[PDB]
């Protein structure tokens, strides 16, 4: 899939010029038509500041005024139907309006918007144009794109191209080349940050601190996160540290995460005060790092949801998950650890033995007086620590036990074991 | 170390205004004075485009023009003279003159310049100001900064802060706030790129095929790198995959890396054609990704050179190197693998036995079943694979062998073994890319 993303300011102020790109030429006020003609994207995203808004009735008449004039402009130079328009929250004191709030809301808002548009299946070829952007909006859009594509690159091949045309200079320009300023194959970067303290999801920008403590207390999201924060951190660590059984057992509820993000999003939006006479927008809540982490966490869950196999969790199924999820020395460590359990299962199968509901330590034949569950042993053994895992072999009539044993040998954490592993992985994620 | 980096365009066109930052207030045409007062950096770096220069009699006069104009502007505003000015190669056809070449040259140039500025010892607090920047030079500067800080973060704590001012509207603007638009604890990110083909170090932008072929053919770098490539990729893979013995055995020659980067940088600068009459700069060579990889590779070697020691490698030394280079599950696996060899040495010591020049497979007691060296066993066992490593125990009189064995037990790759590990690690680095 080919995706095109452009950063736009006040598109109406741009002058007609001609652009050169990929053995093609084009005349008009923006690069988008020639970019679309050479690149041939399957989808186009335009990121705009809402600070080009003029009619201050309230929030919906602002996003409307901007979307009207943008859709006007896309018709004017024929940018086609396959378009999404992200109206990001800008800030500043302009000729027709005043916009106050955290600068960083534009990052979290664009991050959130892109997380709903970027395909979570198949390979991604991403094309980014920085020609026309506000400095800060273009930079936060670039960062938001790279953060999400890094997560996408966990499961899929991801290539990223950035463009910037020659500088338009009004009195001397004849034509502007579209220069490739970046070409990069995107490195797989799993989410590597804990969920923060319940202060850093929504933050008061210009809200009295007594009013904040009130609304924070009313958010069901923060109370639900209280329970699940450690379980969600355990899942993040599963991808980062190569713990395939924990990846399955802690796989997050995509529906629940959607609902957490939506409530934080509509709470932020609801705290935007518009003064039609003063022509002033004040975003009294700011998004915190915690909103970003939830958006990245939901995106990673969507990217990897295909790997959530039906129970029970056989060695064969854990190999299949591991082979998709892990790379380099992490994959090879995980395969060696599963192989040790598999070789034991084969030995058992050959003797017509099928242990059910047996601690992994008893399955492998361990000596007594080492029942302490250490970070070292959880992290060094792909989370398959001998004191926290229960093995079951579903009895069968073996013909080729070396082929069969992997399918009939199932692993899970004991209820006590899972809590110990959660504490260890959560802690290891925080120390980082 | 507190480092302030600012991305600037045409500083002479900026209007006087007022800035708010960290409770302080400032009148003037630039953020820089108030940024310095509040942040109190140990050093300031200014990144701006060549395309400000108005003197085409030489390439070096063009740079001294831009430098002198910046120096004068710093006196005009309250700003300190403790600064590095990176005059990046910009592109565009302007009234005062013309500049042609690869747009991406600015990235490779700034990356190279920053690699020689950013300290390679101690923690780093980096502050980046994009308020005054061109978009493309800001993006390429931001990228180069993050690429190097990611490598620095392997050995040291690195914090990154980014700033941008409220937008400037000509007569409406009274006071522009300077906004923090990023606060990042930089993740350790070792080089994970192989060295590319010999097409991708220097490329012709505007140069006859034969003259390029002559320049390419003159480069000592490309000849040497042909033979050295695999050993350098083995070293890159040692940091990425958690192979502490290979890190020590393949530690690159910093002097030779410096020689390669300087030669490529001198050839690039020597190919800049400055036509004095018609006010044109043409950069006839373009940097390739290979130049970037070498700059990142030398920066990583400088960052980690403190861990290198002389040839006998003890298990104790491998533990301390590992505790500095590696984290998470990679670190815990390396410690378990070293521990297995240590526990065996402790058993040997308690028996009063001190094997020398013994294959690790013989030291550990292995079945004659598998002598083949697999990617699986090299990468899963921290590169301490039983068929490629040799152990030597230095005879001593044990009293507490559990605490003593690690210092007296040494590991080496066999000459054959090392070449097998180099192949697997090089291939694994290329395959992971
Ligand atoms: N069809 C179009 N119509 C109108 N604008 C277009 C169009 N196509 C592309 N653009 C670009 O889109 C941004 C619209 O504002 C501009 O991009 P950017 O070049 O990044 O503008 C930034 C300013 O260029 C200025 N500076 C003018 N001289 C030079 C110069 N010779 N060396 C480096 N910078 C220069 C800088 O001074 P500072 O730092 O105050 O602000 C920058 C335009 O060049
Ligand atoms: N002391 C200073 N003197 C002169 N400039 C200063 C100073 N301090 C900071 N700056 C900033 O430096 C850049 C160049 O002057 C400016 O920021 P940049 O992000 O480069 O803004 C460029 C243009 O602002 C325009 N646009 C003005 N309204 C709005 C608006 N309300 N919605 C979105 N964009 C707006 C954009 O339209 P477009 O795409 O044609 O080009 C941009 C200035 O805000
Ligand atoms: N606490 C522990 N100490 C030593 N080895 C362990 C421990 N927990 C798990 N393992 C080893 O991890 C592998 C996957 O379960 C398995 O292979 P093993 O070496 O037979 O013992 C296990
Ligand atoms: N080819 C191999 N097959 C199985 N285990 C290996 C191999 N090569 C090395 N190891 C194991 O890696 C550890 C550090 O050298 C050491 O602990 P072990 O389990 O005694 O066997 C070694």
């Amino acid at each position: 899939m080919k995706l095109l993303v452009v950063s736009w300011g006040d598109f109406e102020r741009w002058k007609e010029t001609k652009y050169r790109f990929g053995g093609e030429t084009s005349v008009g006020p923006s690069t988008l038509p020639i970019l679309q003609k050479v690149i041939k994207p399957d989808w186009t995203v335009i990121v705009l500041s809402d600070t080009i808004g003029k009619d201050f009735s309230s929030v919906e008449t602002l996003r409307e005024d901007v979307r009207n004039r943008v859709m006007d402009f896309l018709d004017r130079i024929g940018a086609g139907r396959e378009v999404d328009v992200i109206i990001a929250p800008g800030i500043g004191e302009f000729t027709h309006g005043s916009f106050r709030g955290s600068a960083m809301d534009a990052y979290y808002y664009v991050l959130h918007a892109l997380s709903e548009i970027i395909p979570t299946k198949g390979d991604l070829e991403v094309h980014f144009d920085s020609t026309h952007g506000l400095n800060y909006v273009t930079l936060l859009t670039y960062r938001a794109l790279k953060d999400l594509l890094g997560i996408a690159a966990v499961m899929n091949t991801v290539t990223f191209y950035a463009y910037n045309s020659d500088p338009f200079v009004p009195k001397i320009t004849k034509e502007l080349n579209i220069n490739t300023i970046e070409t990069t194959m995107v490195k797989p970067t799993p989410l590597s940050e804990p969920l923060p303290g319940f202060d850093e999801y929504l933050c008061p920008y210009s809200m009295e601190r007594a009013e904040f403590v009130r609304l924070k207390g009313s958010l069901n999201t923060l109370k639900n996160l209280r329970k699940e924060k450690k379980k969600l951190e355990a899942w993040i660590g599963s991808l980062l540290f190569g713990l395939p059984l924990l990846f399955l057992e802690e796989f997050p509820d995509i529906g629940r995460l959607e609902s957490y993000i939506e409530e934080l999003a509509e709470t932020w939006g609801g705290a935007i005060a518009v003064n039609a006479e003063e022509k002033a927008v004040t975003r009294r809540l700011a998004f915190g790092s915690g909103f970003g982490t939830l958006v990245k966490l939901l995106f990673q869950a969507r990217i990897t949801r295909g790997l959530l196999v039906e129970e029970p969790y056989s060695i064969e199924k854990l190999y299949s998950v591991s082979d998709r999820l892990f790379r380099g020395s992490t994959l090879q460590r995980v395969r060696v650890e599963l192989g040790k359990i598999e070789d034991k299962a084969i030995k058992y199968a050959r003797k017509g033995a099928f242990p059910r509901d047996i601690p992994l330590r008893d399955f492998l034949g361990f000596d007594a007086a080492n029942r302490e569950v250490s970070p070292r042993n959880v992290l060094a053994h792909a989370g398959l620590e001998a004191n926290v895992v229960e093995v079951s072999m579903e009895a069968w009539e073996p013909k080729r036990p070396e082929e069969e044993a992997g399918r009939h040998t199932h692993l899970k954490y004991t209820p006590v074991g899972l809590k110990k592993v959660e504490d260890i992985v959560s802690r290891a994620l925080k120390e980082s």
